[PDB]
Formats: structure tokens, sequence, C-alpha cells
């Protein structure tokens, strides 16, 4: 079957945007060629200078979303140039059997591997590497991303009415090990592998040191926020590959919430906060009614505020006081 | 729109009870109209004697139970008398804009502001302070409670049928992060300043010291336990403002729950234990049909047992042997 | 009612088989008499000699998986001998008052005791020891397994279709707490009692020393693994009564996934990782599409790989093409 179908290639772009695609389509299933390479790096994390021995895909936290219809064929070239230390894979929780994709894509650096595998489910799936024995250190240090599977008519509501978003958007989540000195101050290690045994024993602790989103303590914040307007429905892909979240957008809602994020399950409406389990992706529309500037955020406050699991999403358009008016501006206490 | 209705007032009260209020109603949308009055308070927590400085909405965690209509507006005036030290707000998660309402109900000692929403969709949602800069200290200090914006027609079964309650309750559940010295006790504070940069090192951790209902160790236990009749259905309303907790009813059951708290989705049935996520409030129905002391929990049984989280529910009437039946009484093993 | 049913007697088999049971059936209810005898006993739970001073009912963490269908009665003869040292119980999750049955249940060393009850809701359902006190040490030290009710119909989509396994699993996946001395080493304790001040300490810190599925660190991995083939579909039924964990099948899915274990509300579908809020039960059902060595795991991966929450699944069959293909083994990068 799909020896017969036709062939494309998708350019990946970088998060917190996500490639061009369409959702419903009248198109057929097509074999969708991507390739990612794989990219160790020390990264600054957070606004004091400390640092992460990082290891990715594509050079970024998260990894590029991928975009596919149900029933197309993920094709994936994963690239470990000769310059990273590491053995790399990729287990992709869309993919059915071998250990998903990881078995057959174990490439030491100066290797690469072609993966093939049926989308044959809808939804937003987590993908994160897989290298033997070395499991929760590469996830934890950053290797991750999202691979979302439209339905070929598009997003569904309960009663199977047509649902939309105009703007995407990927967020993940990483909550991070790094380790302190004697001293109190977090260490900085010349190469990765002597980061290794320090962030065990961190993680082994379960208490991360910081929670960021795409990579460090206010990456979606100023110039990086991310942004809509009054009357645009974005979609919101949150992914947290190790470990649970909350996501909240403050002084909105989850219009329609994938909390699991398989599309074939009818979405919940009007959440406040909702539920990313550690190892998945789920997925979330609002439509904006306000303009301002709103936080999305991890509802527990202290990963939010303290930890880093904070952004800002600025909105333009008008205000409407019929939702929310300020009816007596702070002021003296009558007496 | 809202120029044009009828206002009303509504009295709150303390926790664990719920303001009157109607179910299904007649009336068509209304602003209604509530006042609450900071205090910030020391407070003792445990039967140890350890004291929090906390900072409530009303004088009590949680702070009360506000009920509305969908379609109603709710407007409230929030008092920040010159006895406190502190600047408060509030962000409420039922309400569309201007970061929940914070934006514009930043209130500093010796003032008040007066805000209007449009409660424009069904649930159990949590409200909260949220000062600048100041958010997670506030709210794990105390500073939430619940709105409930009931549908105009009453609460459904996921077929469209009625469903009720004949008593609310509502339970808020408090993750406190108490300081120690070196002696290894608890550390008092003289004033809520003071206790600021020891309490954030604390919430670092993101390890509670105690795990409270309704503001400390036993709250919902003896002389204040909630209580019931066999043939009775309570709503048990749970408030979570920044951790994840699991309501279990110790020999009963979820009947029908809400456990991201949103009235126009489906409700579970026959829950054994929920889940609330840290940021939200859920509700769950449940019709005694056996009487005795049931415990109310959250089922992780270290957070109830040893860190507070935990109430009893005091029922009368008949006890049913069809339901069960103690068919050998505790006695010696047959040899 | 009940005293005019016939009766029937199941002897229960050691996890992770379940004992043999009909789905659907055309029987009518009955009283299902079950025995289980707690058995005290230090226990080695990892790969460098670590010792649990455990408690079990019937020898094993988890306890056996009892099976009813919704309607019957469950009639369990619970007997503490004189060999052990603490008081017991059990409090059933699936049963109404009487703390889930743990007020008629005290038993005593050198005591037995016969409860019945009603079991009138599907699903499962976790059962734990829960003596006055001693709760939470019970629960953490070994003492629960899950009660199955099935529809008397068997299982049902969300449309009303029917769905069946070929085969059931049950998983207890147990954190555990185990103490250090100050050279960091674990601590071995001559006896139970003697184990209690030390561990409830670890309890409170929420931090769990090894997270292991079935009593020990690889119980279900080589000559244990779990075993299906290609075309079979599989029930795993996983419980968690004190904390909460996410089910994964790496390389597969849950295709129909009760999360909170309650068969009466539609299952979802498609799951990649599903969540088993501590106190509860859940059951997942795969059709194996592919062969190979899969991980069933908690998908916090430091919880699964350093902690222990990992089990193997080794299926048979034929490999699928269309469904995955290395299309390019590993080889050196083109240049
Ligand atoms: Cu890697
Ligand atoms: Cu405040
Ligand atoms: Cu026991
Ligand atoms: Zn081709
Ligand atoms: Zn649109
Ligand atoms: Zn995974
Ligand atoms: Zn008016
Ligand atoms: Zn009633
Ligand atoms: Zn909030
Ligand atoms: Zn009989
Ligand atoms: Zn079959
Ligand atoms: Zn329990």
């Amino acid at each position: 079957d799909a020896d017969k179908l036709p062939h494309t290639k998708v350019t990946l772009v970088a998060p917190p945007q996500v490639h061009p695609h369409e959702q419903a389509t009248k198109s057929g299933p097509k074999v969708v060629e991507f390739t990612m390479t794989i990219e160790e790096k020390k990264m600054v994390i957070d606004d004091k200078g400390t640092t992460l021995q990082a290891m990715t895909f594509n050079g970024s936290m998260p990894g590029p979303t991928l975009v596919v219809h149900e029933g197309d064929y993920v094709q994936l070239t994963l690239v470990n140039p000769a310059t990273n230390a590491m053995p790399h894979s990729v287990d992709f929780h869309g993919a059915t059997g071998a250990l998903g994709g990881a078995k057959l894509t174990n490439v030491n650096p100066g290797e690469q591997a072609t993966l093939r595998f049926k989308a044959d489910r809808s939804g937003t799936f987590v993908y994160h590497c897989a290298p033997e024995g070395m499991v929760p250190w590469h996830v934890v240090s950053g290797m991750s991303g999202t691979l979302m599977v439209l339905p070929r008519d598009g997003l569904k509501d309960p009663q199977g009415k047509p649902l939309h978003y105009d703007r995407a958007y990927t967020i993940g989540e990483f909550d991070l090990y790094i380790p302190k000195g004697p001293d109190g101050k977090y260490k900085d290690y010349a190469t990765l592998a002597e980061s290794y045994g320090d962030t065990v024993q961190v993680m082994r602790t379960l208490t991360p040191s910081h929670i960021v989103f795409n990579g460090k303590v206010g990456a979606l914040t100023g110039a990086n926020a991310l942004t809509a307007k009054v009357g645009e429905t974005v979609l919101l892909i949150h992914s947290q590959a190790n470990r649970d979240t909350r996501p909240h957008l403050i002084g909105g809602f989850g219009d329609w919430v994938w909390e699991t994020g398989k599309f074939a399950n009818p979405p919940q409406r009007d959440l406040e906060t909702w539920f990313i389990r550690g190892g998945s992706a789920g997925a979330a529309l609002y439509t904006f009614k306000q303009p301002g500037v709103y936080a999305y955020l991890n509802h527990n406050l202290i990963e939010a505020f303290e930890l880093g699991a904070a952004g800002h999403i600025k909105v333009e358009g008008k205000w409407n006081d019929d939702l929310m008016k300020q009816i007596k501006a702070p002021a003296p206490i009558p007496r």
C-alpha cells in the first residue's frame, strides 16, 4: 500500500511555530518525508546564567512539530552528526512496533537512519529519544517534541460539528535537573558526559530545579511572546515527555480540549485548567474575546512563577465591557 | 445588556457551607452583587501549635463559595482594609480578560475595587489572589475559593436527565509550606513579611509540610464533621488552587463527578477516586445509602493521614444488610 | 435477596495472572466466595539486595485480583494468622459502607472475619488494608490489590458495541519508602515493627525510594515477562493504592482505556499514555499488531528506569512492514 502512494517533503519550522499544513483535506494518503538532525549543545536556561548540557532535535527544545493526516505514512531521516558525542534514536508514540521506532533508528555519531511508519491514529503524540540504558537522561536533557496527526476531515466537537484553528503554537515543557555544588550554586560542566552522574542523582530526587517552556525561563515572553487577535482561534499544543503538567490560560479558557491529545475522542469544553500526563501531548483550542497580555502557564503556581513554566500571549483588538468591566477602580474605602 | 438587568445582593456564608441558592431556576439573568474583605492573620494549622502567616478572603480558608447561574454577571466589591500589610487582587477563572480580573482589582491596604464580569460558562471555577510578583505566595497562604456557575436548568447527566443535590459543601485543600529552624521545629513569625523568604525556599522544594482541608488539620472532623442522612444527595465541591489532589469517599463513591468541574461536559459515574488538577475546582454528587462516619480524603494516603488532607462526614439512618453484611465477626481461626 | 442466591467459590491465582472468569455471562447474580490470608514478610525488592519489611494479601504484591459480575455479592473470608505481628483489615473501594468494610474486618493475629457486600457498580476497584491509625504504612508496605466487577453483558465501547479481551494481566504499582542510614545505604530491619518510625519519616518526604511493579524491580521482565501474540487483545489492569501513575506501552497504545476504571463510562481510544489516580485501578485494552518485546511502564521515565516502574511484554508473530519499516538502516552520513 505505502509503496504505491505519492511522496511529499515537508520543511520543518522552529517552535513555537508549526509548519504550514491543511486541517480538513481532500488529499488522499501520502508518504510524508521529514528530516531532523540531532544537536548536543550547552544552553543557558535562566536569567542568572545557569547552563544545561542539553540534547536537541534540530537545535531546539522542543524539537519541531511534525504534522500529517491520519492514514499518512511518516518517513523520517534521523541524522546524528559526527560532532555529537552520544548515540541517539527516536521513539514515536504515534508508531506501532519496535519500541516506537527506537530499535530501528539507533544512530551513533556519524550515522543516519530512515524510518517509515503508518500514522493510523489521530492526535498529538510525543516523540522522544530513547537510547538503550540512557532514556530518561536524553529526554530530560531536551530530546522530545510532538507529532500531530490530524483527522483527514479536520477536528470535530462531541456532536460531530467542525472545529478549526487559525493559528497553531507548540509548547514543550521541560522539567530540568541541574546539579549544585557544595556552595549551593548550579554546576557548569565542560562536556555532556561530565554532567551525567550528578544529573542522575538530581533526577532520582524527582524534584526539578527548573521547569521551562521551550528551553528557558521566559522563552515565550517579551519579544518572543505568542501573539493572536480578538476573534482568532488558536491551537495550543502542549507536550511533556516526562512529568505531568496542568496548563491554564489566565483570563481565558480551553474552549475545546483534548487533554489526552487524541482527536477521535470527544473534547471537553470550558476548561479552566487541563492536565497533560507525563509522556503525552495534548491540545486546546481557544477563541480570543478580549485583548491584552495573557499568561499561559502550568497551574502549579510554584512551578510556573518560581521554576519557569509560564509564557505570555499578546492579543490585539477591542475591549468588551459586556464580558468584563471595572465598575469602580481601586480607591479609598468609604468611611 | 448588563446595564438593563436587575441586580440582586447575596450574603456569603463561611465554608464548608454554601450560601442558599436555586439549582434549576425560572429567573432570567441578573447582576449578582457580592462583597469580600481580605484578612491577613496568623492561624494555628495543626494539633501541635504550628502557625501559618495566612492570607484570606473573608477570614476563612478557603474563601466563601459564590454561586450564580450561567448568563448572570458577577459584580464583586473586593475590600483590602488598612489593617492589612500587603496589596491584593482577585483572578476569577470563571472571567474573561484582564488576567481574570486581577489587572482591575489591584487594591492596596485602605482601598477597594468593584469588578463585573459575565459568568458565561457553567462549572465550578477557582478564584484566587494574584498580585504582581507575589502570586504563588498569596495563593499557598490561603487566598483561594470557588465560584460555582450553575446551568440555568440545573445539573444534567450524560443523557440529559436531571441531577440534583439536597445539600452542598465546599472543601478547599491547601498545600502549605511552613519553614523549619535549625532545631527541626516549625518557625513562628511575628509578621507576614518576615515569613516570605523562608517560605519561598520551602515552596521551591515542591514538598508541602502540611496539606489541609479548610485551614487546619482536622478542620472537618469532630463537632465540625460534615453531616448528611441516608437518601440525601450531597454535592462536594473541591478546590485546589495550586496542586493536584485525588478526592475519595471511604465507603462511598462519586456517583456523578465532573472532575474538571465544567457542567456542560457529561459527568462520569461510579468513581472510586477522582482527580482535581491544581488550579481548578471539581464537583461530585453522592447519594448516601448507609449510615456511619465516612472519611472524605485525598487518596495519597500519606497526604491524607500524615499531612492533613482528610475530613469526616457523619451520616444518619438505617443500616442496609443487602449492601453490606458482617457474615462472621472477627473470631479465632478454626482449628 | 442475597440469602436466596446460589453461592460459588473461586480459587484465586497469583499476579500477574487473573483467575479464570467469563466476560459476558448468561448467569444471574451469585454470592461469590473468596478467601485471602495475610502474610507479613521481608522481601528483596531490587537488584542490590535492598529489603522491604512487607505486608501482603496472599503472599504477593499486589494481592490477587478478584473478579465478579455487576450485581454479584462478594463474600470474603480474611484470615490473619497468629504468625503475623499486626492487626489488619480490608477496605474495598467497590463496597458501600463501614469504611469499605474495614470496620467489619478488623482482625488481630489469630483471627479471621467474613464480609459480604453487593458489587453493584462495574469497574476495576482497589482494595487495601486500612487498620485504625496505621493506614498509609500498611498500604505502602504492600497491602493492596484489585476487585474487577465486569458488566454482566461484558465490556462496551462508547457506541455500545462489544469489546473483549483474550488474556488479562494485573499490575500493581507500589511506591516504596525505604529508609537509609548515615552511610547512605538502605536500612535492613530485623522485624516489621522496627521499620515503622524510620519509614514514616521517609513517607512524609513524599519521595519514594523505589517504585515497583508487582513487588520488585524487574518483576515483570526476563522469564517473568508478560506474553501475548499478534492478534490477541490483552486487558492490562493497573492499580496504584497511594500515588498517581501514567501507564504507557512502548510501541503500542491503549486502544480502549477506562483510566478512572469504571466500565459504565465510555472508554477513550488511541491513548499514548493514560493516568491512574492514586487510590484507584484502571483498565486498558490493546490488540497487538507487531511482534517483539514491548515495555509497559510509568511514563515518568525517572520513575520507570531509575526507580523500577517498568515491565516487559514479549509478543510472538509476524512483522508488518505496512505499519513500520526500516527504510534505511543506520549507516554513515552521505558526503
Ligand atoms: Cu538522545
Ligand atoms: Cu493576596
Ligand atoms: Cu494491614
Ligand atoms: Zn514510494
Ligand atoms: Zn477561525
Ligand atoms: Zn515515550
Ligand atoms: Zn445595573
Ligand atoms: Zn435529593
Ligand atoms: Zn489561577
Ligand atoms: Zn446464601
Ligand atoms: Zn480477541
Ligand atoms: Zn482507599
